[PDB]
């Protein structure tokens, strides 16, 4: 649903990124085949920034793609449901009561896993965004600094949504953990 939109911001940030270094590489080349001096020094950092910070943050954001991915998968089959999570625990005082236990423990896990992940990515950002800055010194023109700015705040709002996706996760394992608990009460109060 809105997955489709963080993918597909994810593929034309990509497609920017190539294009933009691909331009600085060109621009290197012929610079190397004292207002251009500076000019020159600005362009070897932007290239630099783009090897570099740039792509951790790219890399960061590929690790998020495939973990939302993967943790979909998760969140629709055993985690999707308290019925669904005690009965993966049975595959995997009462001996029900204890299926709770696991069920709890597992959402528990489930939720730091996540929770990891999402520190990871927000520390990945933290250290990785300021290397953006290059591109707009590095701009000749202010049409070019217009574009390399669109570039980042193309970046940031794709950290945006991804953030608001990991935070998802964790809210749904919350109304999961009152669910499994009413269930609970309402198994016990039958038996
Ligand atoms: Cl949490």
């Amino acid at each position: 649903g809105a997955m489709e939109d963080i993918t597909s911001g994810l593929k034309q940030l990509d497609s920017t990124y190539q294009e933009t270094n691909q331009q600085v590489l060109k621009n290197l080349d012929e610079i190397f085949s004292e207002m251009g001096e500076e000019d020159a020094l600005n362009i070897a950092t932007a290239a630099i920034a783009l090897r570099g910070d740039l792509a951790l943050l790219k890399a960061n954001f590929e690790a998020n793609e495939l973990f939302f991915i993967s943790e979909d998968v998760i969140f629709k089959t055993y985690m999707s449901s308290p019925e669904l999570l005690l009965t993966y625990m049975k595959i995997n005082s009462d001996k029900v009561l204890v299926l709770y236990c696991e069920g709890k423990l597992k959402i528990e896990a489930t939720a730091q896993n996540i929770r990891e992940r999402l520190e990871t990515s927000l520390k990945a950002y933290q250290s990785n965004i300021g290397g953006t800055a290059s591109l707009i010194t590095a701009s000749q023109t202010l049409v070019e600094s217009l574009k390399n700015k669109n570039f980042i705040k193309g970046i940031r709002k794709l950290m945006l949504a991804h953030n608001k996706v990991f935070l998802n996760y964790l809210e749904e394992l919350d109304a999961l953990e009152r669910s499994l608990e009413q269930s609970k009460r309402q198994y016990l109060q039958e038996r």
